[PDB]
């Protein structure tokens, strides 16, 4: 049995609540949409080496209102035309000297309940020892009944320098990240 993801004050993540993730406990900012090549609609999700755009968690799971750790969550930047361009998924694109190909974290994805259709859109968060209470690391694997027939080339999340920003990406080079509730009430 999985346990809560807890945010930095101890309490659970709650779904459809905002939350500010933080680089911690070694320096950093924050996560923040950010605009990468003049498109119509802001569509990086980077970090601010060293901005805040606060984001919201669904499970859209009857019975918990809590993300747990390595539960499949979807996850949107909280906010007239970009209405439809704040929920992330992860997108293969090109980079490097190498023209490796490298899955980062963008906005774009069509929110939706879990299924075949939609494999883009589901992360996870798991907890990542850094010696301060709180961090944890996102996650691309998603349960394999949202795909029965994906085989997965599954990564952690970490930051790829590149187009300007500290972009996240599927790098497998866990950064860790704290989650900062914004309404507390
Ligand atoms: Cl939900
Ligand atoms: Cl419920
Ligand atoms: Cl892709």
């Amino acid at each position: 049995v999985s346990p809560p993801v807890l945010d930095m004050d101890g309490e659970p993540l709650k779904i459809d609540e905002e939350y500010s993730i933080i680089s911690i406990p070694f320096g950093g900012g924050s996560v923040y949409l950010a605009n990468l090549g003049n498109t119509k609609c802001p569509n990086g999700v980077v970090q601010d080496s060293s901005n805040k755009t606060p984001v919201l968690f669904y499970t859209m799971k009857l019975g918990s209102h809590f993300v747990s750790e390595n539960q499949d969550v979807s996850i949107k930047f909280s906010t007239k035309s970009c209405i439809n361009e704040t929920v992330w998924k992860v997108a293969y694109s090109i980079v490097g000297p190498t023209h490796s190909p490298l899955r980062f974290v963008i906005t774009g994805g069509t929110f939706g309940f879990p299924g075949p259709n939609n494999i883009e859109n589901w992360f996870k968060i798991e907890k990542y020892e850094t010696g301060r209470p709180h961090s944890y690391k996102l996650r691309y694997c998603p349960s394999q009944y949202i795909c029965p027939t994906c085989q997965f080339d599954c990564a952690d999340v970490g930051l790829y320098e590149n187009k300007g920003y500290a972009r996240l990406a599927l790098n497998n080079k866990p950064y860790p990240f704290g989650f900062s509730k914004v309404n507390k009430n």
